[PDB]
């Protein structure tokens, strides 16, 4: 099964999913010299209920926040959208050391990681499920992580990874208050992409927030604890879980600032 270690990491994806040399592949180089500001791109409005999220989980390939999308109580409007993004997953990427973890990468800076914020469109499609099949059906908000002051949110995230270390396990976890741990500003780049990992599809509209969150390097090192293998099987390790950067293939980003 796919990974990122040397048999079946990122290289190898094509192997059981060829569209990962697809034209609309995530994640990209950011050249910010190439942007296009647009002026009809508006600010995001967002609207996080600390109460949505429910359970913390280790997935093998990182861990996972999820959140109850039963209904509109956690959503993401604005910003190259049209219409409602329903808040689903919040997950991370990471890398073996701190000077080059994050998935995108702008003008060849890589952060120490890089969180992402899931959504899916509910005003068009009747799940997540289906919405993720569509090209207006995913929007994902990138946040970087650059080392500096343990961050009080993350924490209440690091204290939980000894209890998920095994691939499928889980623990509750709720009051979690996503819309604070954003950075102070929401200036972003957008374009027209995929998800990051196998299956790779290409329905996500990416939103890459400028302003990187700190992260201190101790609390970064609990993920790299996590294991990508389950109870009973050999123990190795997740030092790493994020995708090389992918041909951009004529497609536009944007700016919603300049
Ligand atoms: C978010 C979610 C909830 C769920 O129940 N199942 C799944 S399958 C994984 C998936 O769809 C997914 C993974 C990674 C990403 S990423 N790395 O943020 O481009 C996305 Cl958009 C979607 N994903
Ligand atoms: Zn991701």
């Amino acid at each position: 099964s796919w990974g990122y270690r040397e048999h079946n990491g990122p290289i190898h994806w094509k192997e059981f999913f060829p569209i990962a040399d697809g034209d609309q592949q995530s994640p990209i180089e950011i050249k910010t010299k190439e942007v296009k500001y647009d002026s009809s791109l508006r600010p995001l409005s967002i609207k996080y209920d600390p109460s949505s999220a429910k359970i913390i989980s280790n997935s093998g390939h990182s861990f996972n926040v999820d959140f109850d999308d039963t209904e509109n109580k956690s959503v993401l409007r604005g910003g190259p959208l049209t219409g409602s993004y329903r808040l689903r997953q919040v997950h991370l990427h990471w890398g073996s050391a701190d000077d080059h973890g994050s998935e995108h990468i702008v003008d060849g800076v890589s952060y120490a990681a890089e969180l992402h914020v899931v959504h899916w469109n509910s005003d068009k499609y009747p799940s997540f499920v289906e919405a993720a099949h569509e090209p207006d059906g995913l929007a994902v908000l990138g946040v970087f992580l650059q080392i500096g002051e343990p961050n009080s949110q993350l924490q209440k995230i690091t204290d939980t990874l000894d209890s998920i270390k095994e691939k499928g396990k889980q623990t509750r976890f709720t009051n979690f208050d996503l819309l604070s741990l954003l950075p102070p500003s929401w200036d972003y780049w957008t374009y027209p992409g995929s998800l990051t990992v196998p299956p790779l599809l290409e329905s996500v509209t990416w939103i890459v927030l400028k302003q990187p969150i700190n992260i201190s390097s101790q609390q970064l090192a609990k993920f790299r604890s996590l294991l990508c293998t389950a109870e009973g099987e050999a123990a190795a390790f997740l030092v790493s879980n994020h995708r090389p950067p992918q041909p951009l293939k004529g497609r536009k980003v944007r700016a919603s600032f300049h």
